[PDB]
């Protein structure tokens, strides 16, 4: 197997800048040939490391052909940084955004948020990390060697057509059920191994995927320590055999290298409406870990951090969010599962019955301030993970229950299929009306046809 690819730990240079840039190239995957899109490279992009309490500069140039933004999923700053109008960079453009950290250590990513290409554009490989570190994370003796037993692991699908090439095309169907793809990518390599040492090993799961669930586990069923959700640490580690991740969540998960016995990170077979499985649906392998003599230092703590209390609910404003479908997009989205008019499908998807308006803000939210944030899915039997800008927040209901333990700390991420999820939002940070935060479905074909708003702080 073709080696674990390491996205590079990028720190500030000497003048305080890190450069970004955004370019076509050429990536090969399984023997073929393809154009691919990458920041500072082919494919995918480097993990941007910050620190809590610092300022960064970051220099983005566009060298493609066609317009971009950047979106730093999970990071609480203004929204300027992200802009708006203002965030697109032309091609040929550069931009420049000053990031202030005051957040916990935490595993986030960026990619672009294009206006209806969102989907097309991570699809030909735009995405990078973020590693946020603090005071706090430092003093825990977790695994912190990047690379070796702290490895990032940037799970993706793709569909290539014969020649080689990515086949990507928002079409009405793809509007339904998102883009799919038969290759299944770990850090752009196909079934790749690592070599780990004895001892801890360290694994920041993202789900880069436009539109699958995936269900990670372990081929021989060895049980993975959660350690932190999108916001960052739990506050205790949280033991499970198997770990949903939806579209654009990320965990941080140790595992225990034990023996020279070498085993694989799977992803199970996820039910696709509420159905049952067959066994010829079968786990497919994302990464082979190999043991090696060498003893990792890493540690797992009985605590992991301090996460406060729920705020009480009473004072607290509430804001309702239906999430609705057209439904031709709906029916013909189970056709397929089994397997007319005029119809303009570029906003067929909408929340509150708006389809997303760059200029329309549905609302100013209370800076600073906890709300109610009530999304629900309830016409509507297919999966949305809801995901919200400026923030990470905590779940009082995900999908009509209250969260697993693992999922009940600092999220940017709520699942909701077919039910009601509630979540305690607060925002920090100004973002006027020409840079807006947005809040929408992380399915991104299901962003690029309408279900998005932008909202006020
Ligand atoms: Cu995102
Ligand atoms: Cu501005
Ligand atoms: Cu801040
Ligand atoms: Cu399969
Ligand atoms: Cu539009
Ligand atoms: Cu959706
Ligand atoms: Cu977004």
């Amino acid at each position: 197997r073709p080696t674990l690819p390491i996205p590079d730990l990028l720190t500030t240079d000497a003048r305080n800048r890190i450069q970004l840039t955004i370019g076509a190239g050429q990536s090969t995957f399984g023997g073929k040939t393809a154009t691919t899109w990458g920041y500072n490279g082919n494919l995918l992009g480097p993990a941007v490391k910050l620190q809590r309490g610092k300022a960064v500069t970051v220099d983005i140039y566009n060298q493609l052909t066609e317009e971009t933004t950047l979106h730093w999923h999970g990071l609480e700053v203004p929204g300027e940084v992200d802009g708006g109008p203002q965030g697109i960079i032309p091609p040929g453009g550069k931009r420049s955004v000053t990031l202030n950290v005051d957040q916990p250590a935490a595993t986030c990513w960026f990619h672009p948020h294009q206006h209806g290409k969102t989907g097309r554009q991570v699809a030909m490989g735009l995405a990078g990390l973020v590693v946020i570190e603090d005071d706090e994370i430092l003093k825990l003796m977790l695994p912190k060697q990047w690379g070796i037993d702290d490895v990032p692991v940037i799970v993706q699908d793709k569909k290539f057509s014969a020649d080689g090439q990515i086949d990507y095309q928002l079409d009405v169907m793809t509007a339904a059920v998102g883009w799919f793809g038969d290759t299944l990518l770990t850090n752009g390599a196909i079934y790749p191994q690592h070599a780990a040492p004895r001892g801890w090993l360290r694994l920041r799961l993202l789900n880069g995927c436009n539109a699958r669930s995936l269900n990670f586990a372990t081929s021989d069923n060895r049980p993975l320590y959660v350690i932190a959700s999108d916001g960052g640490l739990l506050p205790e580690p949280v033991k499970v055999s198997e770990l949903p991740v939806l579209m654009g969540e990320r965990f941080e998960v140790l595992v225990e290298v034990n023996d020279n016995k070498p085993f694989d990170l799977v992803t199970l077979p996820v039910s696709q409406m509420k159905m049952a499985i067959a066994p010829f649906d079968k786990p497919h392998p994302v990464m082979r870990i190999q043991p090696i003599a060498i003893s990792a230092s890493g540690a797992l703590p009985d605590t992991l951090s301090s996460l406060p209390a729920l705020p009480s609910l009473e004072g607290l404003t509430v804001r309702k969010l239906q999430l609705s479908m057209d439904p031709m997009l709906d029916m013909m989205g189970m056709q397929m599962l089994m397997e007319g008019g005029k119809f303009d499908f570029h906003h067929a998807n909408k929340i509150n019955g708006q389809a997303f308006d760059m200029n329309k803000p549905m609302f100013a939210a209370a800076k600073g301030q906890y709300e109610r944030w009530v999304i629900s899915g309830v016409g509507d039997m297919m999966l949305h993970p809801f995901h919200i800008h400026g923030t990470q927040f905590r779940i009082l209901s995900e999908n009509g229950k209250p969260p697993a333990a693992h999922r009940a700390g600092w999220k940017d991420t709520v699942k909701v299929e077919g039910n009601v999820s509630e979540v305690l939002v607060k925002f920090n940070h100004d973002a006027p009306k020409e840079h807006a935060y947005m809040a929408h479905c992380h399915l991104l074909e299901h962003e690029d046809t309408g279900m998005m708003l932008g909202f006020t702080v």
